[PDB]
């Protein structure tokens, strides 16, 4: 009986993780207080603090106030559950000790950054993929609790509405935009996940999106219109011109052809059966005299040349639009 008595059986208390040394515990139920049992004499009562995690704290042995110790760090993420049990002793010399318990709840602080692991990504994607196609999912982790761990995803740069991301799931999908390998063959997306604590932290990942090829882009002649004067004395074999085209797809097989050769004499009049006159090299586009030329037979030739990508996956983007045009004015030879 004659031992000192605390005001409470158990003092309920709390403290914020990462509090610096000196920080008193918030003690929900009054101050930690014991008094000597003898109502006639006076007797000094000192306080002690014991238990497996008492090393995190120091008790003011005179006032009984519990503060955070120097050296140590209170880590919410290091205790499951986030709840300590400590014994308090009241000492009066020549008396048995007082007993109370100090139960302490460690409070969470937003002190973990939303982390991506892996912290970067690479994905291949086929061009002409329709709106809303699901490209990649990205997940970040957070060792905080409650809202301080609840993450919200968002594309910061590299995107321009061509890719969108679900704020919750982190699923990157294609936006309402044409993904054309020829217009842009790759993307480097900066993607941030932000926590919802009041001081909100964020962390970053980099999604490379390599656009794969469909052979879907027609060859283009770089020299579409061309007039050339050739001597009627030009022998067969003689290169007089070269049409040249480019397909912007990944592995084209270009083939140059002559679609027609219209011929006209010097009185501006149709001369038929003169397709033997010229020939285009099927790979290079080099145009040569093929048969003997005579001005007195043919004065002008209009020649149309096409080019096909034989590898093209789409049939309506196979051929040159427009075809190449080559007028060939024939020069006179005389005495
Ligand atoms: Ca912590
Ligand atoms: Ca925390
Ligand atoms: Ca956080
Ligand atoms: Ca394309
Ligand atoms: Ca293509
Ligand atoms: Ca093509
Ligand atoms: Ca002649
Ligand atoms: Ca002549
Ligand atoms: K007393
Ligand atoms: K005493």
């Amino acid at each position: 009986m004659n031992h000192p008595l605390f005001t409470e059986g158990t003092y309920q208390a709390e403290v914020m993780e990462n509090s610096p040394a000196g920080t008193p515990l918030t003690v929900l139920n009054g101050p930690i207080l014991a008094l000597d049992a003898d109502e006639d004499v006076y007797a000094v009562v000192t306080y002690q603090l014991l238990g497996t995690h008492s090393d995190l704290f120091v008790i003011d042995n005179s006032t009984g106030v519990v503060t955070v110790r120097s050296g140590i760090i209170i880590d919410w993420e290091a205790f499951s559950p986030p709840f300590l049990e400590l014994l308090l002793l009241a000492e009066d010399i020549g008396q048995l000790n007082g007993t109370a318990h100090l139960f302490i709840t460690i409070l969470d602080d937003n002190d973990n950054w939303p982390t991506f692991s892996p912290p970067t990504y690479t994905v291949h994607l086929l061009e002409n993929c329709p709106p809303g196609f699901s490209v990649l999912q990205v997940t970040a982790t957070d060792e905080d609790s409650g809202l301080n761990g609840e993450l919200v995803y968002r594309i910061e740069a590299g995107a321009q509405d061509r890719f969108l991301i679900h704020p919750v799931t982190g699923v990157i999908r294609v936006g309402n935009a044409t993904i054309d390998r020829e217009e842009q063959e790759s993307y480097r997306l900066t993607v941030v996940a932000t926590d919802r604590g009041t001081v909100p932290l964020s962390g970053t990942a980099i999604v490379t999106i390599l656009i794969d090829d469909i052979n879907d882009s027609r060859p283009e002649f770089l020299n579409p219109i061309q007039t050339v004067s050739v001597l009627e004395s030009a022998e067969p074999g003689t290169i007089i011109a070269n049409v040249t085209a480019i397909d912007l797809d990944l592995n084209p097989k270009l083939e140059y052809h002559i679609i027609s050769i219209v011929a006209k004499d010097d009185t501006d009049r149709l001369v038929p059966d003169q397709e033997d006159a010229f020939a285009v090299n099927i790979n290079t586009g080099s145009v040569m005299v093929k048969s003997p030329l005579n001005r007195e037979l043919v004065a002008t030739y209009e020649v149309t040349l096409s080019v096909i990508d034989n590898a093209s996956d789409l049939p309506e983007h196979s051929v040159s639009v427009p075809n190449a045009k080559l007028t060939v004015n024939i020069l006179d030879v005389n005495d």
